[PDB]
C-alpha cells in the first residue's frame, strides 16, 4: 500500500484497527504492521471512521500527503518522543472525545482541531528537556525567549509543514474557520507544556464544581472559554495516558522514556553542562520516580478527568491504580524526580 502494508499482514492490520475506538488499541502492533507510520496510518482511520475527509473536504492525498510529511519530521532515532508517541496521543485524544459525557458536545471543527493538536504536539522533538535548551542557549530557546520552548516549536513545524506541495489540509476551510481552529490548536499544544501542569489542573478542578449535563447526561458547554478549557486537559491527559493503559504498555512507554531520560544524560555529561548530573541507569531508581510521577501528576490530573466524565473514566483509573500498584510493588547524583521537580521553578 501507499501507506507501507504488504499485501501480506493487511488482514493483520484491520484487526488491530478494529479497537481504534477503544483505549486498549495497541499502537505499537499498528506500527509494525504500516512500516513504522503508526502515525500517518492510525491518523487515516480516524479521520475516516468520523468522516472528518469529507466534512472538511480533505481529499486523501492531500492529508496522506501531509501526515506522512509530518511524520517524518519526528525522529525515530529519539526513544520516546517519536511518530509512535504521536500516533498514540492522537488515538487517545480520538477516544476521549467519544466518551459519553462528551456525547455531542464538541463541533466537528472543535475534534478536527483537538485531534490535529494531538497529531503535530511533539514534532521534531530533539529527544531533550526545554531546560536543556535554554542551558545550552539553542537558538529554539532565543527565538521563543526560554517560554514553552518545544511546545512553540511544535506548532511552528506542524503548521509550516501545510504549506509543502499539497500539503494544506485546512485549505478548504472557511477563513473563520481557519482562525478558530488554529487558535484552539495553538492553545492545546501549549497546554502540553509540563510547567503548565498545575495551574492547567487548578481550573479544571473548578470547571468540574460548577459543571452542568444535559438530561441525557452530555457535559454542557455554552461559552469557548469552557469548551477549549475542556479540550486542552483533554489532549494533556492523552499526552500524559501512557499509565492508564494495559501494564504491557505502560511498561514500553516507561522503558523508552527512561532510555531518553538517559540519552539526555549522557548530553550534559558529553557537553560538560551545569554541574548537577542526574543519575544514570545504575544509580536511579525508575520504579520509584514513577510512583513519584503517578502521585504528584498523573493520579491527580486522572481523578479530576474522571470527576467531569463521571462515571466513563472509571476503567481508566482503575487501571492507573493497578499499574501504580505494580511499579509500587517493584521499588527497593540529582534523581529522575529531584530533577523533574526543580526544573519547573
Ligand atoms: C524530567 C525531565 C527529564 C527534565 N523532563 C521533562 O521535564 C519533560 C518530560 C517529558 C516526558 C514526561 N513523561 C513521563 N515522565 C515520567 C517521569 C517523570 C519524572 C520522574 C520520573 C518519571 N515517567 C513517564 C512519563 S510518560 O508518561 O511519558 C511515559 C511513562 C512514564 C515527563 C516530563
Ligand atoms: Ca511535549
Ligand atoms: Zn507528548
Amino acid at each position: 500500500s501507499r501507506f507501507g502494508v504488504n499485501t501480506e499482514n493487511e488482514d493483520h492490520l484491520a484487526k488491530e484497527l478494529e479497537d481504534l475506538n477503544k483505549w486498549g488499541l495497541n499502537i505499537f502492533n499498528v506500527a509494525g504492521y504500516s512500516h513504522n507510520r503508526p502515525l500517518t496510518c492510525i491518523m487515516y482511520a480516524i479521520f475516516q471512521e468520523r468522516d472528518l475527509l469529507k466534512t472538511f473536504r480533505i481529499s486523501s492525498d492531500t492529508f496522506i500527503t501531509y501526515m506522512m510529511t509530518l511524520e517524518d519530521h519526528y525522529h525515530s532515532d529519539v526513544a520516546y518522543h517519536n511518530s509512535l508517541h504521536a500516533a498514540d496521543v492522537a488515538q487517545s485524544t480520538h477516544v476521549l472525545l467519544s466518551t459519553p459525557a462528551l456525547d455531542a458536545v464538541f463541533t466537528d471543527l472543535e475534534i478536527l482541531a483537538a485531534i490535529f493538536a494531538a497529531a503535530i504536539h511533539d514534532v521534531d522533538h530533539p529527544g531533550v528537556s526545554n531546560q536543556f535548551l535554554i542551558n545550552t542557549n539553542s537558538e529554539l530557546a532565543l527565538m521563543y525567549n526560554d517560554e514553552s520552548v518545544l511546545e512553540n516549536h511544535h506548532l511552528a513545524v506542524g503548521f509550516k509543514l501545510l504549506q509543502e506541495e499539497h500539503c494544506d489540509i485546512f485549505m478548504n476551510l472557511t477563513k473563520k474557520q481557519r482562525q478558530t481552529l488554529r487558535k484552539m490548536v495553538i492553545d492545546m499544544v501549549l497546554a502540553t507544556d509540563m510547567s503548565k501542569h498545575m495551574s492547567l489542573l487548578a481550573d479544571l478542578k473548578t470547571m468540574v464544581e460548577t459543571k452542568k449535563v444535559t438530561s441525557s447526561g452530555v457535559l454542557l458547554l455554552d461559552n469557548y472559554t469552557d469548551r477549549i478549557q475542556v479540550l486542552r486537559n483533554m489532549v494533556h491527559c492523552a499526552d500524559l495516558s501512557n499509565p492508564t493503559k494495559s501494564l504491557e504498555l505502560y511498561r514500553q512507554w516507561t522503558d523508552r522514556i527512561m532510555e531518553e531520560f538517559f540519552q539526555q544524560g549522557d548530553k550534559e555529561r558529553e557537553r560538560g553542562m551545569e554541574i548537577s548530573p542526574m543519575c544514570d541507569k545504575h544509580t536511579a531508581s525508575v520504579e520509584k520516580s514513577q510512583v513519584g510521577f503517578i502521585d504528584y501528576i498523573v493520579h491527580p490530573l486522572w481523578e479530576t478527568w474522571a470527576d467531569l466524565v463521571q462515571p466513563d473514566a472509571q476503567d481508566i483509573l482503575d487501571t492507573l491504580e493497578d499499574n501504580r500498584n505494580w511499579y509500587q510493588s517493584m521499588i527497593p547524583c540529582q534523581g529522575l524526580m529531584e530533577k523533574f521537580q526543580f526544573e519547573l521553578t
